[PDB]
């Protein structure tokens, strides 16, 4: 679907994101929950954090963080063959946890936003468009799946 050397933009800022996988899943979660409030109330056990500080010392938050990530960039790495890893994950997210496409979509911006303004010098506008194309791919490709299973995702 993307080029070869779109991947590799993809996978090269994804190398740095790998650095801390953690910090970034922090910040992600964070401007997330900032941009797009009401994604937060998919989350039980984050409300009673009410400052960005106490996101940033929750255990919790972190480790959602990563996993989520971990799961990303192990779907980015297949270059687009993702069929056996998205199955499970749009399994998970259409029928337990309940995630229209649209917060897919505000979880990408954060995704961007967190990556530009990290890595500016190894994330310029060809990369951004790499990057856009990938999630807009797993976005697709998610979306395929949550029909498949009787979830529009709207
Ligand atoms: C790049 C997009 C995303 C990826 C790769 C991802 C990945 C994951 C993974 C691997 C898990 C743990 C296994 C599971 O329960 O399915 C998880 C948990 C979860 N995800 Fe996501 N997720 C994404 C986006 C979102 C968004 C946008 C939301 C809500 C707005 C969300 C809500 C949740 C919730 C509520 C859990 C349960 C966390 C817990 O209680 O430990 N996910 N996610």
């Amino acid at each position: 679907v993307l080029s070869e050397g779109e991947w590799q933009l993809v996978l090269h800022v994804w190398a740095k994101v790998e650095a801390d996988v953690a910090g970034h899943g922090q910040d992600i979660l964070i401007r997330l929950f900032k941009s797009h409030p009401e994604t937060l109330e998919k989350f039980d056990r984050f409300k009673h954090l009410k400052t960005e500080a106490e996101m940033k010392a929750s255990e919790d938050l972190k480790k959602v963080g990563v996993t989520a990530l971990t799961a990303l960039g192990a779907i980015l790495k297949k270059k687009g063959h993702h069929e056996a890893e998205l199955k499970p994950l749009a399994q998970s997210h259409a029928t337990k946890h309940k995630i229209p496409i649209k917060y897919l979509e505000f979880i990408s911006e954060a995704i961007i936003h967190v990556l530009h303004s990290r890595h500016p010098g190894d994330f310029g506008a060809d990369a951004q468009g790499a990057m856009n194309k990938a999630l807009e791919l797993f976005r697709k490709d998610i979306a395929a799946k949550y029909k498949e299973l009787g979830y529009q995702g709207g």
